[PDB]
């Protein structure tokens, strides 16, 4: 709207996709989340090509401040730009609308689950080490994800994965694994939390890393709930009793070894997401398929 910084606007210019370029479906719902639900769209490029996207729209945005911060986070979050990790195409301003590249095979705990497919454990594996492919790259940016889960990941036609759910994307797009604080009412994925951030709130690179970990034992059992014996609030207490996630049946033990170093209490004894990708890559290459 009219009260928005000009300055502000001249520096996001580059991000802004005007409605001539964007035809968006807006009969059709192909996701939902907090802050709005998501329609496929397509985007008129240079060359005049369709751009297939996925299309969110804003829906809780009260006051112009948040929509400067929106802005803001738009211009940094173009820059970001590697393989396993989701790009943004941009955003419409004149709802607002944040435009990314459509995913054709969705989020990648609904891929595994789903029954029609066999993603062998060779490329379930495959999946976790383009997840810390990603995540290296967003840690080096020093960025944290803060919510990093296989629902939060998408996979592309080509079965790659893109690590999302950050920057203007960041939604809750499965509200059932969030919780609120008692005393300062954040909405927290607990069972995907570190330790040290279920305690003091404290998020860091190090406590992506134990998210990680439960993505990892959510690739081998195909994408089952984590602790589903252990109530929401419990699961502080679970933890400091010195108790973790079983192995998956299907899991290798090299691979468990590298989830339980992703939980360790000492968030600086976690291997780094560089570890990760080294370690994984040489689990991955002893399978067959
Ligand atoms: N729902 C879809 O078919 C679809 C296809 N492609 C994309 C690309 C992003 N989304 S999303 O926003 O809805 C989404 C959905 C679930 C998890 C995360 C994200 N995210 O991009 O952060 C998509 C959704």
């Amino acid at each position: 709207l009219s009260a928005l910084n000009p300055e502000l606007v001249q520096a996001v210019q580059h991000v802004v996709i005007g409605p001539s370029s964007l035809i968006v479906h807006f009969n059709e719902v192909i996701g939902r989340g907090h802050f709005g639900c998501v329609y496929h769209g397509t985007l008129l490029d240079n060359d005049g090509k369709k751009i297939h996207c996925a299309v969110k729209s804003l829906n809780r945005i009260t006051d112009i401040g948040e929509v400067s911060q929106f802005l803001t986070e738009g211009i940094i979050m173009k820059d970001f730009s590697h393989p396993n990790v989701l790009s943004l195409l941009g955003i419409c301003l004149r709802s607002p609308l944040v435009v990314l590249p459509y995913m054709k095979h969705g989020d990648l705990r609904n891929f595994i689950r789903n029954e029609t497919h066999n993603p062998t454990v060779k490329d379930l594996i495959g999946f976790g080490l383009q997840v810390a492919k990603g995540m290296k790259y967003l840690a080096s940016k020093k960025f944290v994800h803060r919510d990093l889960a296989a629902r939060n990941c998408m996979l592309d036609e080509k079965f790659t994965v893109k690590v999302a759910d950050f920057g203007l994307a960041r939604d809750m797009y499965d509200k059932e694994y969030y919780s609120v604080h008692n005393k300062t009412g954040a909405k927290l994925p607990v069972k995907w939390m570190a330790l040290e951030s279920l305690q003091t709130q404290k998020f860091t690179t190090k406590s992506d890393v134990w998210s990680f970990g439960v993505l990892l034992w959510e690739l081998m059992t195909r994408g089952a709930p984590p602790y589903p014996d252990v109530n929401t609030f419990d699961i502080t207490v679970y933890l400091l009793q010195g108790r973790r996630l079983l192995q998956p049946e299907y899991c290798p033990d090299p691979l468990y070894e590298v989830m339980l170093k992703c939980w360790h209490p000492k968030a600086e004894m976690r291997p780094s997401f560089s570890e990760l990708v080294s370690r994984i890559s040489a689990i991955f290459s002893t399978f067959i398929g």
